[PDB]
């Protein structure tokens, strides 16, 4: 018996966790005894892209880090990705609900854990390209995990970036200017996304101070097909998301190093881990 | 009786000639005698659910056109007030987009260069009055006769301040991006030199008889290509940064393509002027 082979006939749908417009992530129970005692799993599948999900499956199968969601296996009819279920969900769901329990010290420990997870990915020559609070899962009050790798791409040995072709669904309010301007994705681009994610974590993912809400207030909400060129212009003039309420200036200064215009001038994940650990002493 | 005062009760709507986001231009007959012998007129008006600044902007447009007098600018006729309406002459041939595909056999290169000259004279008259047009495209160039064109819409026209070189725009979501200079796409800044860049695109349209399969939009989307209703403009900017331009129209001589390329220098200060373009076409027509 292969423990990473899930039979379709025992994978019972409970409900949806998430949707792109090419597929979904569902809560199922793997229940081979038919009595509802089976483990709950998160199951990624396509609407009725296949090559892309097969590559994503193969990336996650071979990642093993305490701050990366666990691969559990596949269901093959078409193919489904079986992952551990984290019932606390993303930081976007968990933080608004748990402000009273989650103080600054705990936010800096989640930041360190996100940086460790990201630096392990970068070490395997991957660029994530979708690092946001909605993709960071809460394992417990004390631990988070990167929970989705839908846009993760390999960087070829002795290249520095991956160039993207399908960009129409880009999370632009999280993207470094080289991604907006030239569709180029470097590890330094994930560091820029991490700065935005840290901004979300420090605002407890409140929807009224999201990266999108705050950038739209800055550039104007009614520019349609010009939205992205105004955002790049704004970033060109030096403007950045403001210091979160209650956020100490030396945390804000580590965030700002994620957002130097030029990839080569941004902080490393290792430098961020050291900065946060210094603040935690 | 003011001949520029059109009474609503005599303005009979016939059909739509054009539609934007906030208003339309309609073919009407102004028929005071009630017997269908009145003149046909083109009528610009706002949609009911109009919006914030649209009335102010149409009233500015009306004052702009009222005081333009040039043989290659559509003629103001008057207004209708009740929800103000701009009354213009009606040109039954329509725009180059309607006319050129139907009339390839009679419109040869010499006639195309004369139309280019007449567009540049109209544009240089508008520039002379400190206006930037910001919408110069074949769909806004009307055909008076086989021998004459007129610039027939001023919906985006603005005054450049005395001792400024550009106008900065804020309402941009409906921009004709495949006609826009990089400084318009990147900074929403509009110079007379920006209208020169649009003129070069409009020349390309004229030289392709406005065929839809070689439109500026079709040719740029095949270059960049059809990516997202959110990243399209930043790919287009990148394409232009790298030096890519619309190719030479089939049958277009290189000496005409070279006048068109002087329109499309990346830096506004490096682009040809309208008076230079007129000179170059006139040299070719000799
Ligand atoms: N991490 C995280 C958040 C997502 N996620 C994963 C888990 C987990 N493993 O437990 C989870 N948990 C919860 O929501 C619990 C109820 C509170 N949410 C995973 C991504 N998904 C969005 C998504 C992204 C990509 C696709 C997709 C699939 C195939 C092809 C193309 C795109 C589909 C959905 C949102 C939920
Ligand atoms: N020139 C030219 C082509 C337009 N146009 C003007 C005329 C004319 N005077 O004869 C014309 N003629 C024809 O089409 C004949 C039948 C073949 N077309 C005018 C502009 N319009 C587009 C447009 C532009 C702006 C607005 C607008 C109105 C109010 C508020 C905001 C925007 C509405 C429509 C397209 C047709």
């Amino acid at each position: 018996v292969d423990p990473t082979h899930f039979e379709k006939r025992f994978l019972k749908r409970i409900r949806d966790l998430g949707e792109g417009h090419f597929g979904k992530v569902e809560l199922c129970r793997y229940d081979p005894e038919g009595d509802n005692t089976g483990e709950q799993v998160a199951v990624k599948s396509l609407k009725p892209h296949i090559a892309d999900l097969k590559k994503e499956i193969e990336i996650l199968r071979n990642l093993y880090h305490e701050n990366i969601v666990k691969y559990k296996g596949i269901c093959t009819e078409g193919i489904k990705l079986i992952m551990e279920f984290l019932p606390s969900g993303s930081l976007k769901e968990y933080l608004p609900k748990n402000k009273n329990k989650i103080n600054l010290k705990q936010q800096l420990k989640y930041a360190v854990q996100i940086c460790k997870g990201m630096d392990y990915l970068g070490s395997r020559q991957y660029v994530h390209r979708d690092l946001a609070a909605r993709n960071v899962l809460v394992e417990s009050e004390h631990q988070v995990k990167i929970g989705d790798f839908g846009l993760t791409k390999a960087i070829e040995t002795d290249k520095e970036y991956y160039t993207v072709k399908d960009d129409r669904d880009s999370p632009v309010f999280w993207y470094a200017p080289e991604c907006l301007m030239q569709s180029k994705f470097y590890i330094a681009s994930d560091v820029w996304s991490f700065g935005v994610t840290l901004h979300e974590l420090l605002t407890y993912c409140d929807s009224d101070s999201s990266p999108m809400a705050l950038f739209l207030k800055m550039i104007g909400p009614t520019h349609g097909q010009m939205t992205v060129t105004r955002l790049v212009n704004t970033l060109k003039e030096g403007k950045r998301l403001p210091c979160p309420p209650n956020c100490p200036d030396e945390v804000y200064q580590l965030m700002r190093k994620c957002w130097e215009f030029q990839p080569s001038n941004r902080t490393s994940f290792q430098n961020l881990i050291e900065g946060f650990e210094a603040l935690l002493k």
